[PDB]
């Protein structure tokens, strides 16, 4: 439910070629990842994200939703494909925008953790803390 303030009624998000509800991630720890399939510092950053992804999404019951800065759909659609998690459509992109706005994301890759259910922010710093702790020992690399 904490979700919709950042996504104002989307209430599915892609997976894979299908789609799942948003209402599916009660519970979880959320992180907002904006990236786009141009951006040079994005391109090894993604797969280190997919690998913590694999090994921990589970087990420290967490979830990656993509909010794309690619403005061409094939472009967003090959990216995603490589990716296991979530992703705001493409037609929602106004959305990704404001909340790019909002997070005052100045560069990408950013990777922003916020709680579905009461939508406090949790981190916006997993990009870099990620890169240092693969393990996870310090997740979810809490804000002062």
């Amino acid at each position: 439910s904490g979700l919709d303030k950042y996504l104002p009624g989307i209430e599915k998000l892609r997976r894979g070629d299908g789609e799942v509800e948003v209402k599916s991630l009660a519970g979880k720890l959320v992180f907002f990842y904006f990236s786009a399939s141009w951006c040079p510092p994005c391109r090894g950053f993604t797969p280190q994200l997919i690998e913590f992804y694999d090994k921990f999404h589970e087990s420290k019951n967490f979830e990656v939703v993509f909010c794309t800065w690619d403005e061409e759909e094939d472009g967003f659609a090959g990216y995603f494909a490589k990716m296991p998690w979530l992703a705001v459509p493409f037609a929602q992109s106004e959305a990704v925008q404001k909340l790019s706005k909002h997070f005052n994301v100045e560069s990408i890759p950013t990777l922003i953790g916020v709680d579905a259910d009461s939508g406090d922010v949790v981190t916006t710093r997993a990009r870099a803390t990620l890169v240092k702790d693969p393990e996870g020992e310090q997740f979810p690399w809490k804000d002062a």
